[PDB]
């Protein structure tokens, strides 16, 4: 009965959580039993819809690992359907302004906090009779930062009560400032402008994570001492490993 | 035309994806990589027909051959695959003459076999032309993975309209009391695999084998297989993940 991504940070540590591009619970589950805290659904790129995310919930949260999803838009009644359904994490992309960042908010919570809509099919079954209680804590909730403008606006972001923190896209950040979308960017203006928003979330008593394409970069954002932390998607993972299998295998 | 059978008429083997895990992305984007074939597992994993037949459409576009292992070594099955575009079948289990017979019926229309005529997808691949084609256009391997199997050979191999056999090291490992590990060091199991490639080659038939590893498959290769298959995605990506938490981590 508790969310383990907050359970990382009650004790003054970050989490690393696994994201998932291919639909389907077999993986889902595998990967949540290894040394993730959460593993994240990516609903936005990738063929994954709200029928094949349910079930990779109930895998997720069997194999021991915190539920996530990172939404296609951020959209309060998307949300709703998916906290009912056992998203216990939230990554909502384009929050632009704080205007969006309470939009994210009024979903995350009950009134008088929010708006959120009253049915929780699933988190009335985890967390039982004591739900609503605690049903604010059982939930975080990221903005996504990834424009521009975003930029602009981190500390009025930032100073929305309602969302735990923000959630840095490298790629979708170098690309809408004029550069390459790299996986794992080390572009100097977008490092510039990552090291701005971490320092800005940290200083506002916020969580700052991000997406990271390796095993490698996630080390060293922890060490830069990022709250979340992702690593790396299944289908890319997937892919290079298979490269990898052929060339020993049709090795000289 | 078949693209396993291309390597075999141009003198060279097959190497083959592997999948467990249901979707048509990672199916199309392995089918992409340097595979000839991607085999879709019926028995070991989760994926039943609904799923199997888009993923089909996704091997071929991605350019391999879509394989499948099925559940059983059952006819009506069989040519089910067959008429939505598995180019390929694997059957478990084959321990003897008449259940490669089984087999065969199943792979090819009157009066070779008994194939039922109704061929949605290999129709649309290639045409009115397709029936004087159609045996050529699959590649049928029994499974050889029992003792019982490893008796019986020689009786397996001299059945028309399969094109060889394919090990499954780990059950074969395990029906000779042995642990079920892949790739597998264990003498007496190296001796019947070797065995079994050995009769096949004399009898002027393929052999295929399951490998957990590309270095595994490098000698597989070597020794002489036919088609091989490196390495199960579900496998892969486990190891992949394991190595990105603990090079995350610093561990
Ligand atoms: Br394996
Ligand atoms: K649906
Ligand atoms: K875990
Ligand atoms: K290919
Ligand atoms: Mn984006
Ligand atoms: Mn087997
Ligand atoms: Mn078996």
């Amino acid at each position: 009965h508790h969310n383990k991504v907050r359970t990382c940070w009650n004790e003054g540590r970050p989490a690393l959580a696994g994201w998932l591009q291919l639909p389907g619970t077999l993986h889902a589950e595998a990967l949540a039993r290894l040394d993730y805290d959460a593993v994240v659904i990516d609903m936005q790129h990738s063929p994954i819809d709200f029928g094949q995310v349910a079930p990779m919930l109930i895998a997720i949260e069997l194999g021991g690992a915190e539920p996530f999803v990172r939404t296609q838009v951020n959209d309060p009644s998307d949300i709703m359907k998916l906290l009912d359904a056992g998203a216990y994490g939230i990554i909502a992309p384009m929050v632009n302004t704080r205007a969006e960042a309470q939009t994210l908010a009024s979903a995350l919570h009950y009134s008088p906090r929010g708006l959120r809509s009253f049915g929780p099919r699933r988190p009335s079954l985890r967390y039982g009779s004591g739900y609503l209680a605690q049903a604010s804590e059982t939930v975080v909730g990221l903005a996504m930062i990834e424009t521009r403008e975003a930029l602009a606006n981190i500390d009025e972001i930032l100073s929305v009560d309602g969302i735990d923190g923000v959630f840095i896209g490298p790629t979708d950040l170098a690309l809408d400032l004029g550069h390459a979308p790299l996986v794992d960017t080390e572009e100097a203006e977008v490092v510039s402008a990552i090291a701005h928003v971490r320092e800005r979330a940290h200083a506002a008593g916020k969580r700052v994570g991000i997406f990271c394409g390796s095993g490698g970069f996630a080390r060293v954002k922890l060490a830069e001492g990022f709250d979340f932390v992702t690593a790396a998607p299944d289908l890319a993972m997937l892919s290079a490993a298979a490269r990898q299998v052929i060339a020993d295998a049709r090795a000289l």
